[PDB]
């Protein structure tokens, strides 16, 4: 019954192991219990039934200053009631059988790990006995002992999960199992691009993220502003984001609170106006439903008036850095960090401020109820050399009334449930788990909530138009010279989320609220934006175009080691290709008959440690291959 713990003492080499236990109950105040060393060599803990899901932090039991030392530094590993896991030497928290008398094969990599190498070697040990047997991907059982390797995703096609077994029979004579799931992943290059004059000092976001995704800089259409979505598509998107990287993900356990989480940003221009759809995501849903009010529509963002901002470059060359300026009655001038801040029943601090050259703030609100909404122009030049967001010749965009929803000088803004992406791409690894830069490792737990249970209605929309005689442009400005644009959430002051999204809206996501420690300072930090914006129309002058180059993605859907007489299927994928590509599968350097598909199906006659490779090329004659090894 309960759960068990052990830990690896042979690194740390502590004279006394304490395991400290907190979540449904504390074991017992820091440093909390001893815990026992077995002649295995490794310490032991046990906890009840009552400790159903815990948090385990190891320490050496001494005070500060006199060599206290700790393992993890803050967020306790995950154990629950009904599991049994062990710290390794190498310091990987994972399964070790289950707490009882049986047997079993466990991995020294945890579950569910997932890697970018062509094979992830991941060693097999015995817990109560001394040999087992594995199966990968269905091939037939191997003998194995404790220090052995399986190559997992040796042979593959990348993004691909590899499925592992692993059989041990104890001396009470019960046979188990131990299912192991890793995925191999593959990332193709994307084309990116930058450029110099914009005062950007931060790369465009990539990975999952991207800035004007496969060069798409909008498109010339006239959209109706009415929170229907059939006028948008996917090839208009100028920034994507990512869900479930809002800052309070970063927090321990601040899923109960409202979610800002931009998703994606499209736009298009006609001759009188520019036009926007925003997407944001609410995976609450899935990732924390026991947080009733984060995963329902009490979440909606226009819940309450929450300010919101298209951060615009108009002029390229001006570079305004946030602050504002205007004039009291009697002539006398004023500044402000921000064009908003602690204003009006926000009495909280934060804001976000640019290096990346911006001009123009369309400041308005998530319900649309703030009279107040305007654009502001950065039209007057601070001593610096900057320029400053001029109170005075501000736009107002604001409605009459809440209820009337009529806003001034043509803005227009429509909100509603629903989604039109297809694919909600994110990280779903456990609440309190998150790493701070792991949305840019492509070997975090990925997933596309669609496949997750999402649906359309649990996320937001908001679609906008912008007139041009706002802005001081028209059509032949947006299509020849192009503009920059950036939205900005916020939870009231400070930015949360942006497209493109920017490092400053998790660079202290992990550390605590003035008002409340449970969730996040980036709700009332100083954020400020060293990404490039999303252009619009056309190019910077002087940008540099990173060209992603035709690529493979090649592989078996059979891990090596299958047996003699099975088919196996060897899959290419292509990126970047122009035209037609063709597909020369081979083995061993003989060519295996594909017609001309992307697959063929190969089945070893023999044992033998077999080449298998692929030759693609495209219509103007681009060439990649690809070679790998599968062992039978
Ligand atoms: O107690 C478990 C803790 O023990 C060890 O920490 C030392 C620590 O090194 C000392 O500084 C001191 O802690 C003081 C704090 O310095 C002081 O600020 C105050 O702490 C309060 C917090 O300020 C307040 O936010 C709240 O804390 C929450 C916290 O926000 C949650 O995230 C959660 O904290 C967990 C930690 O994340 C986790 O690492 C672990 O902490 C160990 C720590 O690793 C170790 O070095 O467990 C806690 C869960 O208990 O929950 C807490 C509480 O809800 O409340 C605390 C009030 O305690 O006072 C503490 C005195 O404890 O002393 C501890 C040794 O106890
Ligand atoms: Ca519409
Ligand atoms: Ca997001
Ligand atoms: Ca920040
Ligand atoms: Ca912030």
């Amino acid at each position: 019954s309960g759960s068990e713990a052990y830990f690896d003492n042979s690194k740390y080499g502590w004279k006394d192991v304490y395991v400290y236990a907190y979540g449904t109950k504390e074991n017992a105040e820091w440093p909390g219990e001893l815990m026992t060393k077995e002649d295995s060599g490794l310490y032991k803990a046990s906890f009840a039934s009552s400790f159903k899901s815990e948090k385990i932090i190891f320490n050496n039991g001494l005070e500060k200053g006199n060599g206290k030392e700790q393992y993890p530094e803050a967020a306790g590993l995950s154990l629950k009631a009904g599991e049994c896991k062990m710290l390794t030497a190498e310091k990987q928290w994972i399964d070790y059988g289950k707490p009882d008398d049986h047997a079993y094969g466990y991995t020294l990599t945890a579950n569910n790990t997932a890697f970018s190498t062509e094979s992830l070697d991941v060693k097999l040990a015995l817990k109560n006995a001394d040999k087992g047997y594995y199966s990968v991907d269905g091939s037939a059982k191997k003998e194995f002992a404790n220090g052995d390797s399986v190559k997992v995703g040796e042979g593959k096609i990348g993004n691909s999960k590899v499925t592992l077994t692993l059989y041990a029979t104890g001396a009470d004579g019960v046979e188990t199992e131990q299912t192991y799931t890793f995925k191999k992943t593959f990332t193709a290059s994307k084309t990116t691009f930058s450029a110099k004059s914009d005062g950007h000092t931060t790369a465009p976001e990539s990975g999952y993220y991207g800035t004007n995704p496969e060069m798409q800089l909008g498109k010339h259409k006239t959209i109706s502003v009415d929170g229907d979505l059939s006028d948008w598509d996917s090839s208009m998107i100028i920034a994507q984001g990512v869900a479930n990287d809002d800052p309070r993900v970063y927090m321990p356990s601040s899923m109960h609170e409202q979610p800002w989480d931009a998703y994606a940003l499209y736009s298009a221009w006609d001759d009188d106006n520019l036009y926007f759809l925003l997407e944001m995501a609410n995976t609450t849903y899935i990732t924390s439903p026991e947080d009733n009010f984060a995963a329902s529509n009490e979440a909606r963002p226009w819940r309450n008036s929450i300010p919101m901002y298209l951060a615009l470059s108009i002029d390229p060359a001006k570079q305004a850095t946030g602050k504002a300026v205007g004039t009291n009655k009697d002539g006398s001038v004023y500044t402000n960090p921000f064009v908003w801040g602690c204003t009006n029943g926000t009495a909280k601090d934060g804001g976000t401020g640019f290096t990346t050259h911006i001009d123009t703030l369309v400041a308005f609100d998530s319900n649309n109820s703030n009279g107040g909404a305007s654009i502001f122009k950065a039209d007057t030049q601070d001593t610096d050399g900057t320029y400053m967001f001029n109170y005075d010749t501000r736009i107002p965009i604001g409605v009459t009334s809440f209820q009337a929803q009529d806003n001034k000088n043509g803005f227009k803004i429509k909100y509603a449930n629903g989604t039109k992406s297809t694919s909600i791409f994110g990280i779903n690894a456990p609440k309190g788990s998150r790493v701070m830069g792991d949305n840019l490792d492509m070997n975090s737990n990925w997933v596309d909530f669609f496949d997750e249970g999402y649906k359309n209605s649990y996320g937001y929309v908001y679609e906008i138009a912008v007139p041009l005689n706002t802005l001081g442009i028209d059509r032949s400005y947006i299509e020849t010279q192009g503009i920059g644009a950036m939205q900005i959430l916020t939870y009231g002051t400070s930015g949360m989320d942006t497209l493109p999204h920017d490092p400053s809206m998790l660079d202290q996501a992990n550390l605590e609220y003035s008002y409340d420690p449970s969730t996040s300072h980036e709700k009332e930090d100083i954020d400020n934006i060293t990404v490039p914006l999303a252009r619009i129309g056309a190019l910077l002058p002087d940008t540099e175009v990173n060209e992603a180059p035709f690529e493979v993605n090649f592989g078996a859907n059979l891990n090596s080691g299958q047996s003699a007489g099975t088919p196996i299927t060897l899959l290419a994928e292509s990126y970047h290709a122009t035209g037609d590509v063709t597909y020369s599968f081979t083995v061993n350097g003989e060519t295996v008959q594909n017609s001309n598909t992307d697959s063929c199906v190969w089945t070893p006659s023999a044992d033998g440690t077999y080449s298998i490779g692929v030759v693609a090329v495209d219509a103007n004659g681009n060439k990649a291959e690809s070679t790998k090894t599968f062992v039978v």
